[PDB]
């Protein structure tokens, strides 16, 4: 009856908290954690988190997220344990997941009080989102170290746009993420532009920095033109979705409408 769970992820580290869960191990991270989780071990970055230090803690629960199944399928091939991979790639798929975390955890009655906390706001964004006579195109950019992606509405900032009332420029919906060149940027016309960081968030933005000075069609978009051209911090707006999509929502359609 007794649960040891690991979660791999800063999202569902902050889920579990949200759910009165106790861990015996966390993701190594620069973002800030819940206070109750300050002295539980780390384990090590989401992305590589370390196997011996895992089966160190000797888990019965060790999770992560649907966003990066697939590279992670090699961390529970050496872990020997069972993947579980929580849909964070929207809101729906998040409710859905903290559903799932309260059926296996007895947390239901958390569980339903924060998915009802979030369906609200999200609601309420949506009806605001109707009202408006005009919605922006947007075209939203991912930045990771070394280089720049498209996301799609696959994506957890995709479902955001949407909510908050906007029409995303690409159209492709196959992967949250696709190559900077994969849709071409000269078919499309937004007027906003996003950029979100992730990974080494102070290299991003000087990437892109670097990026729009250099590379001659950025001059060119009507939303550097106009100044519509955003810089979205990494907290709330990460590269999945996170129990601050509440925050996330509620401030992307103030930016939109102002
Ligand atoms: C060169 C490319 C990348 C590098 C170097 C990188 C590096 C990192 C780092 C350092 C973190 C931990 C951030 C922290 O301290 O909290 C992280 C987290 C994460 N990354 Fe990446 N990243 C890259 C690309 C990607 C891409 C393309 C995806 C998705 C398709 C992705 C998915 C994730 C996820 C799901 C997390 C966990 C988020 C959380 O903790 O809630 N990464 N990565």
């Amino acid at each position: 009856g007794e649960f040891r769970i690991v979660p791999t992820t800063v999202a569902l580290t902050m889920t579990l908290d949200k759910l009165d869960l106790p861990i015996v191990g966390k993701p190594t991270s620069y973002k800030t954690l819940p206070n109750r989780y300050k002295d539980v071990p780390e384990i090590g970055q989401p992305m590589e988190p370390n196997v011996e230090a895992v089966k160190k803690l000797k888990p019965t629960h060790v999770l992560s997220v649907s966003t990066i199944k697939d590279e992670m399928q090699p961390f529970y091939k050496q872990l020997n344990m069972k993947g579980y991979f929580y849909d964070f790639d929207s809101l729906k798929g998040m409710q859905k997941s903290i559903t799932q975390l309260g059926d296996q955890f007895n947390r239901k009655a958390q569980a339903k009080e924060l998915n009802d906390h979030l369906n609200s706001v999200k609601q309420k964004i949506e009806n605001k989102a109707a009202k408006q006579k005009k919605h922006p195109k947007v075209l939203i950019l991912m930045g990771v170290p070394g280089s720049y992606l498209v996301a799609t509405d696959k994506s957890y900032i995709g479902d955001l746009v949407k909510i908050a009332g906007g029409e995303n420029v690409i159209k492709v919906k196959d992967r949250q993420y696709i190559s900077s060149n994969t849709e071409n940027l000269l078919n499309i016309n937004p007027d906003i532009i996003l950029r979100l960081p992730h990974g080494m968030p102070e290299e991003v933005k000087k990437m892109f920095q670097k990026e729009f000075k250099q590379n001659d069609i950025w001059k060119h978009f009507k939303a550097v033109k106009n100044n519509h051209v955003y810089d979205l911090e990494e907290v709330p707006f990460g590269i999945t979705a996170n129990v601050d999509a509440d925050k996330a929502m509620t401030q992307l359609y103030d930016l939109f409408y102002k």
